[PDB]
């Protein structure tokens, strides 16, 4: 017989959220800010991208959003297709990546139950400019490719 | 035997045009702007992209963006790949996509003959940063998988 | 029996260096700035990251980066995979592109040992929007099918 392939594309964009002081109106204390993970999420998208599923909206808070990546696992496993491979891209002038990024691929590979050569996760900058150059924000590019 | 597989990937933007009053000059009323569907437009530049020839671009105004969509899809069959699947990704602080996607997905499966579980469609925002966040413009990724 | 697909996908960003004259300080003349080839630089990133090598940065100055172009089809090699296919999207306001892309593409196909037509270069814009309308800088974006 032959064998399927099908390629997801997630994109997210994260705002930095300053912490500033909180503030009392009317006499009680408000904790402000002026939550989501945008790997696992741009994550996600790609998975239900791939399988034409839409996105994460379509089939959904403050839960690790590991949780979620869980549950994308269950979905894909339901319509029968695994992950051949996937490919990261982090977009960030900061906080630095590098660090932290085998961390991140022994995680999300375990939840996922692939090889951690099976996810890909690097990290470049815009060099200072647009938004994530000036710091108010990062982005992150995935790409998966299934099979069946 | 064995198959071969090819990955597209088309990017888009359209600045949206500010629509002021008309002006008369010299006497005469001039309508003016101060077209495109971006989403046809990343898609075909997929397609082309996967097969090697280069961009919309290279093969070719006011006609239904559909048309060309239709032209690709006879140069797809020329050169006898099939589309595996499409997954894109819509990039706009406004207007709303939500409504309008599943019509989106309907009228190109259509006319690229593929099912509509063969081409996904998913809206996301910067958060209001950028260009796209300020709503000065929208943008689309799409990514192909296409085989033979 | 069966095949192997992989994805990668690679992202890059070039800040534009003003030249501006030399100048003196403390009797010296300094020559000044105020190098990377972007499109290589992704097309590396892609390919690494199909390959679950993480990018550039892993492996590694002023060295035509053609050189680690060749570095990467030796890694390639030793990995037993090949090129299906490669697409590549130059995002620039300017330099005009098209002149020199097919330029490019024989270069590339040739260091790296495939078919021209296994790897598609197309340029766009911002339409004027952005650092990359403001001309401030470029990106590219690459993509690749790998196959065993
Ligand atoms: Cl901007
Ligand atoms: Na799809
Ligand atoms: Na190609
Ligand atoms: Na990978």
């Amino acid at each position: 017989n032959a064998m399927s392939f099908r390629i997801g594309h997630g994109y997210d964009v994260h705002k930095f959220t300053s912490a500033k002081q909180n503030i009392i109106i009317g006499g009680v204390e408000i904790a402000y800010h002026l939550d989501g993970d945008v790997l696992i999420h741009a994550l996600c998208d790609a998975i239900l991208g791939a399988l034409g599923l839409g996105d994460i909206g379509k089939h959904f808070k403050n839960i690790d959003s590991k949780f979620f990546l869980a549950e994308i696992k269950k979905m894909l496993d339901k319509k029968q297709y695994s992950i051949s491979n996937i490919d990261c891209t982090i977009i960030a002038q900061a906080p630095k990546m590098l660090p932290h990024i085998e961390k991140m691929r022994a995680c999300l590979a375990n939840i996922l139950e692939i090889q951690i050569s099976q996810i890909n996760i690097k990290a470049t900058t815009t060099e200072r400019l647009g938004f994530i150059g000036r710091e108010e924000g990062i982005a992150t590019h995935v790409v998966c490719l299934l099979y069946r």
